[PDB]
């Protein structure tokens, strides 16, 4: 369980197109987060 993208700040869905779990830039706080 790596998903280093998690917690990574961004404004587009391109800064989270790598993580296995947190593959979402998360516009909720502009900080990459896990999905559901």
């Amino acid at each position: 369980q790596d998903d280093p993208t998690c917690g990574k700040p961004c404004n587009t869905m391109d800064d989270c197109s790598n993580g296995w779990f947190c593959q979402a830039c998360w516009n909720s706080r502009k900080t990459c987060g896990p999905f559901v």
